């Protein structure tokens, strides 16, 4: 998998009596100087490969009928193989920072109890729980707007509870039409304030607004902020509102968009995570991930043949939490189904184990190439609940670029749509019709998936988020990397190519109680029934 020589490339692409064309010369020259760059940085070696790839399709575009074309197409696959070789031979241990993010409200003790498992076993890592000291009321504002929209939708459904078919479908449709209004009433208010005084703090705009419109208690809100601040402070809280240079001015604008306007804490955390990884380097994790388990802790408890690999992984953590009680409250539902005998095999293993570092596996030295961002996989697909990146790695810039290029398209089309439109449905139509008119084979899927942006968090099955700041931007980045592009939106990467970027398996346990709980954010008819219930179950 060593890249072909200029010499050998001449053999591949040889056509008897054919003139050495200027564009073919360029290729050969470039490839020769690549083999002359051993002392160069890996990024500089990658950029030399990239250049060569651009020279090759410029030949293939200039001479569409050339006899060289078949080998030149092969050659381009070797360039891509070559990226992998660079990446595998440039491994170096990540900055030992461990990142979590909790924004928009008070951290739960659940979050704290998981994080602690990581902190307790990674003493050589700096744990940093990123929070936004200006934005503790985001979940409150949201819960309030959503609460108000709900109770207004039910008032309108009041006598029609039993028939014909005012079901969950129509509830969310109509509630959404109301949420949009209330959300746009706040955004317009927040915007006006920010044009008035730009030193104005988010939470201060939100309390002023809750107090007037939703009759929310100023005192209580200030109290709430004080508790949030104090709690994260005590728990390695790192305020993003101190940190200077990390700030891409466009990413900052996207973060705020997702935080203050869209109230989507997941999206802003998507944006925040990669930005901090680019600025700080390290391992990023969602607060619902726990450390991996020592390989040997359980290595002689043979899995009963009937139970799945997934359950078993889930069982092992529950065994850990039954017998060590590290996280109080942690479930044993699955564990307690096993034969008493196996349960005791688990108990035994956990008896001769003194400290937590003999139970979980410490990150220690994780290596990564400047060319990559490692990512977790769930169910054969990438998932960005766990990431690894050197500071200022080439792949974190590909990711950030992807986020910027996607949002530009979203914003360029959605802002004009919001402006013109009496209501939600009117705006959505304007927006879809806008998205349709610039859509093509390449970006069609993307357009489809971000069409429902305005419903994210407010209705089920929306996927906009995935395609702007989540898993899609990473496969977009990985394809950019391997295919020497800067615009991948139509992804032809397969699982085993993408496995080249997998977060090391033994060093994370994804199958925690909280995670599995968060995989049920399928459909809830049960909510429109519980909101129904909140109207005969009361005063
Ligand atoms: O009030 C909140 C809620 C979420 N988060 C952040 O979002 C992360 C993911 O939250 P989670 O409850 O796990 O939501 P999911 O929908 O299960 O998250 C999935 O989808 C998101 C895509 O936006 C990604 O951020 C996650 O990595 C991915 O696991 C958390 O760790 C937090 O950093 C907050 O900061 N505040
Ligand atoms: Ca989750």
């Amino acid at each position: 998998m060593n890249l072909v020589n200029k010499a050998q490339l001449q053999k591949m692409a040889y056509v008897k009596f054919r003139i050495q064309e200027d564009e073919y010369v360029a290729i050969l020259n470039a490839l020769e100087e690549y083999h002359n760059m051993s002392e160069s940085s890996v990024v500089e070696k990658y950029l030399k490969l990239k250049d060569i790839n651009n020279l090759t399709d410029n030949y293939l575009n200039t001479y569409k009928k050339s006899g060289r074309n078949k080998a030149l197409k092969k050659f381009k696959e070797y360039l891509t193989m070559e990226v992998l070789e660079l990446k595998n031979n440039s491994l170096t241990p990540v900055e030992k920072n461990l990142h979590f993010i909790w924004i928009g409200g008070q951290i739960n003790d659940t979050a704290i109890n998981y994080i602690n498992q990581w902190k307790d076993v990674n003493s050589d890592y700096t744990v940093k729980v990123f929070y936004d000291s200006n934005a503790f009321l985001i979940n409150t504002l949201k819960k309030t707007i959503v609460e108000s929209a709900t109770n207004n939708t039910l008032e309108s459904f009041r006598e029609n509870l039993n028939d014909p078919e005012f079901d969950y479908n129509k509830f969310y449709r109509k509630r959404m039409e109301i949420i949009y209004d209330k959300q746009k009433h706040f955004i317009d208010y927040y915007k006006s304030q920010i044009e008035e005084n730009p030193e104005f703090i988010i939470d201060n705009i939100i309390k002023t607004y809750l107090s007037n419109e939703y009759s929310k208690d100023l005192e209580a809100l200030n109290k709430y902020i004080e508790e949030s601040l104090n709690k994260i402070t005590a728990n390695n809280g790192n305020d993003i509102r101190n940190l200077e240079k990390f700030a891409d001015e466009d990413l900052v604008r996207l973060y705020n968009q997702e935080l203050v306007e869209r109230w989507n804490l997941a999206a802003a955390s998507d944006i925040l995570r990669i930005s901090m990884l680019k600025e700080d380097g390290g391992v990023y994790l969602d607060v619902d991930m726990l450390p991996g388990i020592q390989p040997d802790l359980f290595k002689s408890i043979n899995k009963p043949d009937s139970i799945t690999n997934t359950s078993w992984e889930m069982i092992k953590l529950e065994a850990i939490m039954k017998y060590k009680e590290y996280i109080p409250g942690y479930t044993s539902k699955n564990f307690d189904m096993l034969d008493e005998e196996v349960q005791r095999s688990f108990e035994s293993a956990l008896s001769s184990k003194s400290d937590k570092s003999e139970i979980f596996l410490p990150l220690d030295d994780i290596k990564v190439s400047p060319l990559e961002v490692k990512i977790a996989f769930a169910n054969n697909s990438v998932i960005n609940q766990a990431l690894i990146s050197l500071k200022d790695s080439y792949c974190s810039d590909l990711v950030i670029n992807q986020i910027k290029n996607r949002y530009k398209i979203l914003n360029d089309n959605l802002n004009p749509s919001i402006n013109e439109g009496t209501d939600f449905n009117t705006t959505m139509k304007i927006f879809s019709d806008k998205l349709a008119s610039i859509s093509n084979e390449d970006n069609m899927m993307f357009m489809i998936k971000i069409t429902n942006y305005l419903k994210v968090g407010f209705a089920p099955d929306v996927r906009s988020t995935i395609n702007l700041s989540g898993p899609g931007v990473y496969t977009g980045a990985y394809q950019d990397l391997l295919m020497f592009k800067d615009n991948s939106t139509n992804i032809h990467l397969l699982e085993p190519e993408l496995r080249n970027f997998e977060f090391p398996k033994t060093k994370i346990s994804q199958l925690t109680e909280q995670e599995i709980t968060s995989l049920w954010s399928a459909r809830a008819k049960s909510q429109f029934e519980e909101y129904k219930k909140g109207y005969f179950e009361g005063a």
